[PDB]
């Protein structure tokens, strides 16, 4: 298929993500590549490199096609694709088990692998529910969160979703309906911490978990938050008897500056979310993490089992280049590559400070984002940012990035220039 | 590490599909590798060769390490692992979204790409859902199905699942209460589906779409029905204004003897579900097709937009390799394939019939189901299947088989022997 073939199709055929068919302002520009931290894309029916600023929506990490994670792959593929789960272990799944296990925050023993976030987030809230349920507490269903938050596109995972965010309004009802605290602020105030002990409290009752995306709500609005409102959560739910599960399906390997968000507080959920990075950004993958009491008291319930099993749960290939992936950051100083991106985050949107449609530019990480006042026009950004190289998203008023570990400092200057400049335009 | 390494760091750090940790009555076997329709397994520190009777759970269609398969997933690695499918587009979603579109019954225009079968259900209830939001009528909210169904373990999923049978039994005060026609029978029974329609009129009002497995029930049994149940349903779900969804996870992709198991009838549904055998087993990937009428309802509608879109949607790596895998059964006589696979299953498991404990023999295209009158105990059967050369995982009281196309007869046969000496111990 030649692109304006590639074209055609889509416009008649393909689905985007919350997207029309037959609508679409868009169109959407064709890929033909990927590699290191840049795509090619075409524009104007020509090839153009430009740099993937958004990681595909935080996937690639290392960048698109490292060769030690192609490596593994390949690897893998010569041995063993995939065998059923039901019945069977293997190598790839029990390498990535005791990795995942010794790099996340204390306390997290045991793994069950599925196949997208939304799925692991459902996961999570039924090891919750079973959870309570085999303590003689089955009136302990129902999620607590903040307002901002994203968790997924699956029904139980929308209900803990901001309610604008993920338009609630016309889902009333058919979801689940959850409790719902204040919209978590940037700076530390005990004040909010003390009212959410207060509303999560009266309703201890009911409540199997609170749910939150540690530091940093990625797809509700690139939010970050002082890591010690975590500590306070931590603390609420142990007194209260609800558990805590952290969202870090956005935040975790490295992302925000340590290698979960989690460790930022010193603090370890009871059960935990991982995947968009998972395996460096080639297959899609996720895990559900839990403590030996999760695992324990769910098995000695009534029910004896976690009733959940997805047909490619724990797929070797999957697997094989996520133990590369994992050991690949854990084998260099990512500490000190995140600190350095970071840096240039932070030098290269500073400018942007000053723009008249600018009302915040904030850093975190390999994480950096322009607030504007108003919704940035995607028809401006858009072709904007490629003139310059760059690929860009924006969404709202938020023109943000969240590049590649490789990407080199003069990478930086051309990220934060392309993005300042789509904030001049607005 | 070695196979009893990956037991220790296993027993003590992997959730299994439905199971517990520290509890299992049986540990798992070591697979080391796998290859065509064998899997290589460490059974007392050996490596032994053993048939994939389930085809890894319907998923091996084409066994495993299949060189045009391997070949599409390094072909498409060495040129683009993955990009976001948000404003962008690529070649092998487009060239699998216009096969899946060329192959599947008529009117199934557009393909919404996700991860798993239990989000691609999910996907297809908010489908139908926004679609009667566009229409004007939000009260079409609930789903109707028959017992005896399965699909998926997502909550939305969970709620159209067998409630008895039912493996998500004990969440019923959590779930979405849906409507449950009875168990669709064996044989046709033309009263069976006036009193489905009697019961569908009293709640057309409140209904989004009718959900079911066409012809073949999977996890909830490996039920058997006579595909004219499909016409029925079409006609009243035409006629009461309901939106008719196909879960085709299960039967995609020739396993029924028809390429979709609609095709049994002629039944073009509003929505279809495919995805195990999607990618020939060797990448997660899933798929929702609905039609240009409700995908254009939906795109006019208050949303704008359908509100879902996962992180690895379309994913280049797993598309190219569906593309390849798709392409190899449609460039070979897959129907004379089944059709054999089929007659040799019948006749492997013919004998079956005589043995005391076994009530039932059947088979459908590529499906193989002994029916026993007690549970099937794992820890007799899964051994006794080994020693016979054979991968076989039964569950509650069926012994039963999905095998790869690519098994010979003399496979198949020593599959089906197998599975009647499994059933053979069953009864004493
Ligand atoms: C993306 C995301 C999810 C959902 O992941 P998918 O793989 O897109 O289903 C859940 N939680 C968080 C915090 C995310 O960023
Ligand atoms: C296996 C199956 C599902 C769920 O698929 P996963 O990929 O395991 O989530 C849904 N529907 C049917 C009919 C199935 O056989
Ligand atoms: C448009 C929106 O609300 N979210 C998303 C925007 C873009 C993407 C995804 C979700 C998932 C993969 C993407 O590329």
């Amino acid at each position: 298929l030649t692109p304006e073939q590639i074209i055609a199709v889509d416009g008649a055929h393909l689905w985007h993500p919350y997207s029309s068919i037959g609508r679409e302002a868009v169109s959407p520009v064709v890929a033909v590549a990927a590699h290191g931290a840049w795509l090619t894309l075409i524009r104007d029916g020509q090839p153009i490199e430009v740099l993937d600023a958004m990681s595909s929506w935080w996937t690639a990490i290392h960048g698109h096609g490292h060769p030690a994670l192609d490596q593994a792959l390949t690897t893998q593929l010569r041995v063993m694709n995939h065998v059923m789960f039901g019945g069977l272990t293997h190598e790839p799944a029990a390498r990535l088990a005791k990795l995942l296990v010794d790099i996340t925050p204390a306390g997290l023993d045991t793994v069950f692998f599925s196949d997208s976030g939304s799925v692991s987030v459902e996961v999570a809230a039924k090891m919750a529910l079973q959870y309570w349920r085999g303590r003689g507490l089955p009136g302990k269903r129902r999620l607590m969160t903040w307002r901002g938050g994203y968790h997924g596109d699956t029904f139980l995972a929308m209900s803990i979703c901001d309610p604008h965010g993920g338009m609630h309004s016309l889902w009333t009802d058919v979801l689940a309906a959850q409790v719902f605290a204040p919209q978590v602020p940037r700076d530390y105030d005990p004040a909010y911490s003390a009212a959410f002990e207060a509303q999560l409290a009266q309703h201890a009752g009911e409540l199997a978990a609170v749910v939150v995306e540690p530091v940093v709500q990625g797809a509700g609005g690139m939010r970050f938050h002082d890591p010690r409102y975590l500590h306070d959560l931590r603390d609420i739910c142990r007194r209260y008897e609800v558990l805590l599960i952290f969202d870090e399906i956005a935040t975790g390997f490295g992302r925000t500056g340590a290698l979960f968000a989690a460790d930022h507080a010193g603090v370890s959920p009871d059960i935990m979310c991982v995947g968009k990075a998972l395996t460096g950004g080639y297959l899609s993958l996720a895990a559900t993490l839990c403590t030996a009491d999760v695992a324990h008291t769910i098995s000695a319930g009534a029910a004896g089992a976690l009733m959940h099993g997805p047909t490619f749960m724990a797929n070797p290939l999957a697997c094989a280049v996520s133990v590369a992936s994992v050991e690949l950051l854990l084998g260099q100083d990512w500490r000190t590559r995140i600190t350095e991106l970071a840096a240039g985050l932070t030098a290269g949107l500073d400018t942007a400070r000053a723009l008249p449609a600018v009302t915040d530019v904030r850093v975190c990480g390999a994480i950096g984002v322009i607030e504007c006042d108003r919704p940035v026009d995607l028809a401006v950004a858009t072709p904007a940012a490629l003139d310059r190289g760059v690929w860009l998203r924006p969404f709202r008023n938020l023109v943000y990035a969240m590049p590649p570990y490789i990407c080199t400092p003069a990478e930086i200057t051309q990220i934060t220039s392309a993005m300042v400049e789509v904030a001049r335009l607005v």
